């Protein structure tokens, strides 16, 4: 078996290898990449996402989210307090202000130490889940707005015909902005391109060990667990690498820099944080190997987790028994 220790693999496709997205994902998996839950892909040197990022400042963040933490440094939840709209120009200025800017640090490891030591004592503002794309329309390779849709994958594999669409989202981050432990909706893949700015550090649990993380989460957040059998779907829980190590949870970490892609694989739990002002673009996608994961995916039915329009059809077709109770939570 390839990659039995479930290490995060890093790929360097040539421009020739970068033409066929599906084929390269399949290649990565032939090398065992999916066992880690996360892979890095460094684009060929000839490739560019867009010519320049001039005027990005005009983009509106309609609902910036202030990420307020509760708990202890290594085990906490965050809730999102909605703030007034601001442009990316205003957001960038805020990110770079004395109150919010990245502190002096020696290297990535020093900054990681500072993050887990001090995260809960601050409330950074995240510009998350903004529908849109920053890829040039003339970028033909790995353009996250030009991928085959999940609906077409389901149609090709299963012959089913469903409503729904599948578009990218933009994420504007600053120092300490955080994504909580989660898998994707319906345990889909995700792909994430860091367009510009400071790095993003990722933590990931191998899919074959995801239930170990769930078990620990139920122990660490017992009230949340009683409220919902799938509460990690709420995307509010953080657990530090130190606490994961103390509890024997297998995981890996890696830092993504501007110009790099990350792919998360079905049922690969991940969490992380931003180093400073940056902009990422991400979208969910599917492959034939995903279908079985979609069938098995656990759902939030307490009503907390956000349900996109398109997820309805996935649950309806892949999980018809769950559908009625699940939509009872959506509506
Ligand atoms: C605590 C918890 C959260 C989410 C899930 C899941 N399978 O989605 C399971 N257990
Ligand atoms: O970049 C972020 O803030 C969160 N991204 C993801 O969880 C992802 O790409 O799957
Ligand atoms: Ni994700
Ligand atoms: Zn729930």
């Amino acid at each position: 078996a390839q990659n039995p220790n479930c290490n995060i693999m890093i790929f360097h496709p040539t421009k020739e290898e970068f033409n066929d997205f599906d084929k390269y994902i399949a290649y990565m998996e032939s090398q065992g990449a999916h066992r880690a839950g996360l892979a890095k892909i460094i684009p060929p040197k000839e490739w560019k996402a867009r010519e320049t990022y001039d005027n990005i400042s005009e983009i509106l963040i309609a609902t910036p989210l202030q990420q307020v933490a509760s708990g202890r440094a290594g085990v906490f939840t965050q809730y999102h307090k909605k703030k007034k709209a601001m442009t990316v120009g205003e957001y960038r200025h805020l990110a770079n202000s004395k109150k919010y800017q990245t502190p002096p640090h020696q290297n990535f490891e020093d900054l990681e130490r500072k993050y887990w030591k001090n995260r809960i004592y601050n409330s950074p503002i995240y510009g998350a889940d903004i529908s849109g794309s920053l890829f040039d329309e003339n970028t033909k390779q790995w353009n996250l707005g030009h991928l085959g849709t999940i609906q077409d994958l389901l149609e090709k594999e299963c012959g089913v015909v469903i409503e729904g669409v599948n578009t990218p989202y933009l994420y504007f981050g600053m120092w300490k902005t955080t994504f909580a432990w989660h898998t994707e909706d319906m345990d889909l893949y995700s792909i994430n391109y860091l367009h510009l700015g400071e790095p993003k550090t990722w933590y990931v649990v191998p899919p074959e060990h995801g239930q170990r993380l769930e078990r620990l989460a139920r122990e660490l957040f017992p009230g949340s667990s009683r409220g919902c059998g799938a509460f990690l779907r709420h995307k509010v829980a953080l657990i530090s690498p130190t606490v994961l190590k103390e509890n024997g949870i297998p995981f890996n970490r890696i830092t993504q820099e501007a110009g790099e892609f990350m792919v998360t694989f079905p049922y690969g739990y991940h969490a992380g944080f931003n180093h400073g002002f940056n902009c990422a673009e991400a979208i969910n996608f599917a492959t034939p190997r995903w279908i079985d994961y979609g069938k098995m995916a656990s759902q939030c039915s307490c009503g907390e987790a956000r349900v996109t329009f398109s997820m309805d059809a996935f649950v309806r077709i892949l999980q018809p028994e769950r559908y009625d109770l699940w939509k009872r939570g959506q509506d």
